[PDB]
């Protein structure tokens, strides 16, 4: 019998599994329950801590995926299927996973906690691309990831009601972080060194824990990959949240908040999933119906307000974007776009694309967008229009919110490191015109190219090892730089003035200035003034 | 006794002129021909009355008086400013025009160039040295005409609806002179069927207004707009704002002893000494500005049936040829006239707060939101506080808003709606230029080359500049003759392509051969011409 795979946590006993990597074994405890199953009367409610169990919980395999829509845009295509549920769906989905070195560390090891993205309507900690075994073996960290409720189950809100208060998916994440404080030492993890990292909605989540005092004592450093809590898709106001909840109810044949939630609770989960898409007020390339609500509780103000008011001395943050944030999203509803052709769009398609990529702004606002993103020496060139609409979508939803977060945090005491990830994977299944799309740095951060069964180049493996080192250096010390490595070119901090970041690719680090500074001045400085007056 | 070449009879009577020496040979000049009754006394603010016929011979032998105007004193004695100041005495008795013609008089009808000076509708004169028509006439054998027209309150004070100060009488001065050319230019050997207007700044805006006013449009055939457009934001005013300005001027000079009967008010304005009106005209502007233009053409349904912007958009311009352009640094000259931090005598390396303040004075009368948009577009957000860059950007702001983008818009619409259009950017800095080097090629400093002033032996231009001057005179007179500036039958010479709304091609005018380029500040002017007006509506 293997004692390394037996662990006792506060709730009871667990049996793990030994995993192989090209670099040696790793211990994994997959499918650890951290909440009571949020089912029946507990749907829409805050998570309750998992009650103690007798006997030994089997933690040798990933547990169920939280209920969510399954993307069928390109059935069987790797580029979309790699994000889809790879376990059965269930509301009984509140489990987390721990990877640790083998044999288990006997002194406190830094902890990385992964929060997946997926627009708050999808995702799972069990996706292959979030496999913690390579990071843990290579960099000797403990790695934790949790499932949290998404869609209506995580973020349906009737603000003010006890029956559906909203943000319970974020509370799922917080409960997992509390679980890590209480239990990670039993795995050799150090609860006093916890680094949160997340991508997209995962990054927005990390940002929200930064801005919510009860979460802030549960970790020490933060990594935000291609997402920010101040992204225009990441939150919703109380009034609009109530409207969307009410629309969902009507669409599933339900009619007083108590009566409305009770009716919603009688519906099969799959039925809520089936209707969640058409509660949105405007058509969009984004499928984001239920998201965190600003209601004074989890978030006492908008993330923008909270960010401007905040004292961030003592914080270190690693943030960045991929080279082409907008391109991936354009095939989910921008007219003229497909992964299977060149998507050379016309100016009419461009104008249409703008209304879909930048939903819910005024005509005046949209005009200003078309102004700033047209090359007036080539206003109708299809390739330039394709690139420009990609820019519009990426700038608005990802790059400029991250740049704004970076600048404010740095000016208010945080130490910030910024990157742009610029390597197109040799294995990438999306067409060449999409460049380095959203989501495709993750496989490199998690060291997936080390997996011999996959087909990355030797150069790509060394690159992955570099990225894993940057990330783990940051988790250990707040600084990704090779602690003492004199003659390696250094990653300087990002500042509101000099705005320096590094390019992450197969070449040595190159320092540059400005995260699309000209474009983000538009989104971050001018457009808010417009939507006012 | 008398020289027959210097004698001409026009509809009003007989004229005697003068034989002018030029480096290339003699020219006949008839300077100071009266074309209207003096707009004196009861005739102040009224439309011009045609000059009554006279017996005997009028000596048209020297420039007549400059129309009353403010005299610039910012840099006293400095050439860069004094070259624009009156060089004859001020008088309300100023409605005279000038004809230059080859010596001997042409024997077959000759293309006529008609010059309209700039000066913001508050200043200027046809007698300035830099507008001397003798070099063009000698070198290109055209007939050249220029006129004085009333400026300031005397030409553009308007109490819309009133018969006593209807407004736009300065433009009517120009029109009357154009009618005079139709009726009389043949007597000098000029061709009334080939008349090309040209003008710079307010003169270019006047040229454009004649394009857009049907009773003027019949009096000429082609047009040249140098650094100005009728759709310029400084170039017209609405009826109510014109009346407000007129009324405030009246008030400030004690009339009446505000508003009331227009007849009474104007009668009281007519008793004030000219100089008193001039001394107070700076007071009537609603905002502090670097374009101190108190009285300007008024959009009132008469001379202009609609805004020039609207008239441009709605117009059929088939059969028209037009030549338009700008200098390289349109904005710099205006900044030393009041933008905080600026001086011709230092480098004008301004702060960000000075830049922000400059935007308000260089783009007056726009909302805070609009000013924000301007700061956004013109800040380099990787270098938001670099003084040199801020100086350059403010110069671009002022130039783009007031000159380049109105010209680009005029050019694109005319081209798209039937006109043949040629566009240039003037990029040569005169070896003789007295403004500092940071100003680059400032507003107004192409004019001396177009008029061939470097050929004046008393001046000290380089030989290359004399050659350059001759090239420009050739383009302008080619255009006047044929509607096309290109050398008819010359092929190894670089060609000047027409400007169109799509390709937006123009040429650079400098010591080097023509270089063809694309877009008149196209990214910048998309902001001024396409977006910013939409922000006005919302
Ligand atoms: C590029 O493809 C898009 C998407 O169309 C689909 O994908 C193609 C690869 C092909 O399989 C098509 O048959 C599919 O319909 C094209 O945009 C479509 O254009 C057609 C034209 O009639 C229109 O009916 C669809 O609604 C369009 N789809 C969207 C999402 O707008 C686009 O025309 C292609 N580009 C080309 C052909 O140059
Ligand atoms: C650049 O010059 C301006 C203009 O000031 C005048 O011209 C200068 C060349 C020099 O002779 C000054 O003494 C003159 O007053 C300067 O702006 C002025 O600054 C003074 C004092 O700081 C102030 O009282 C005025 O109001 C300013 N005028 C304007 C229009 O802003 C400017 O500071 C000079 N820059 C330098 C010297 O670096
Ligand atoms: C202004 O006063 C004049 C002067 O007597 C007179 O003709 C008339 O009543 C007034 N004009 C108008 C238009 O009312």
């Amino acid at each position: 019998e293997d004692a390394e795979l037996l662990v006792t946590v506060r709730g009871g006993r667990l049996r793990g599994i030994r995993l192989k990597t090209p670099g040696g074994p790793v211990s994994a405890f997959l499918g650890i329950p951290f909440a009571e199953p949020p089912m029946g009367p507990r749907r829409f409610l805050p998570p309750e801590p998992k009650q103690p169990w007798s006997g030994v919980v089997d933690a040798t395999t990933f547990q169920s995926v939280c209920y969510q829509y399954v993307d069928t845009l390109y059935p069987g295509f790797e580029g979309t299927e790699m994000w889809n549920p790879n376990r059965e769906l269930s509301e009984d989905c509140l489990y987390l996973n721990v990877w640790t070195p083998y044999p288990r560390p006997t002194s406190p090891t830094p902890v990385l906690v992964w929060i997946y993205g997926g627009g708050f309507y999808s995702g799972a900690s069990s996706l292959d691309v979030y496999d913690g075994r390579f990071l843990v073996q290579a960099e000797r960290t403990v790695l934790v990831s949790m499932n949290y409720r998404v869609g209506a189950f995580g973020f349906l809100a009737l603000p003010g009601s006890r029956e559906a208060p909203g943000n319970v998916g974020l509370l799922d994440q917080r409960l997992a972080l509390q679980w890590v404080q209480e239990n990670v030492a039993a795995f050799g993890g150090d609860p006093t060194s916890v680094t949160l990292f997340g991508e997209s909605a995962g990054a927005a989540s990390v940002g929200m824990h930064l801005l919510s005092p009860p979460s802030r004592g549960l970790f020490h450093r933060a990594v935000l990959q291609s997402g920010a809590p101040n992204g225009p898709w990441a939150t919703v106001g109380m009034g609009e949240a109530r409207r969307r909840a009410t629309q969902l109810a009507h669409l599933v044949g339900c009619p007083n908040d108590t009566e409305l939630v009770a009716c919603l609770r009688t519906r099969p989960a799959q039925v809520l999933v089936n209707h969640e898409w058409h509660v949105l007020p405007q058509e969009s390339v984004f499928r984001f119906s239920f998201v965190p609500v600003v209601d004074g509780d989890f978030l006492s103000d908008t993330p923008e307000a909270l960010i401007n008011a905040g004292d961030f001395h003592g914080l270190q943050v690693l943030v960045g974007v991929v080279k082409d944030e907008g391109s991936y999203f354009l095939v989910y509803g921008a007219p003229g776009f497909s992964k299977d052709n060149e998507s050379l769009i016309s100016r009419a398609e461009f104008l249409a694309g703008v209304r879909v990529g930048v939903p819910q702004v005024s005509d005046l606002a949209a005009e200003a967008v078309v102004l700033h993103y047209t090359d007036w020496l080539h206003p109708e060139d299809p390739a330039r229009l394709r690139e420009a609409l990609s820019d519009v979508v990426g700038d608005h939803n990802v790059v400029c919110p991250v740049a704004q977060l970076a600048g404010r945090l740095a000016a208010q005491g945080a130490r910030v490191y910024a990157y742009v990830f610029e390597h197109r994977a040799s294995t990438l299944s999306w067409p060449l015109w999409m460049g380095v799309p959203h989501g495709y740095e993750i496989e490199f951060i998690f060291g997936i190219p080390l997996d011999p069964s996959r087909n990355y180049t030797a150069e790509e493996k060394i690159f992955a090892q570099r990225l894993m080192r940057y990330w783990a250096n940051f988790a250990r010390t707040g600084d990704p730089n090779e602690p003492r490595d004199p003659k390696a070119p250094q990653w300087p901090p990002y500042t509101a003035g000099a705005q320096q970041y590094v390019s992450l690719d197969l070449r040595p680090l190159e320092v540059r200035r400005g995260l699309r500074a000209q474009a983000c001045a538009f989104w971050n400085r001018f457009l808010p003034k417009l939507l006012s007056a």
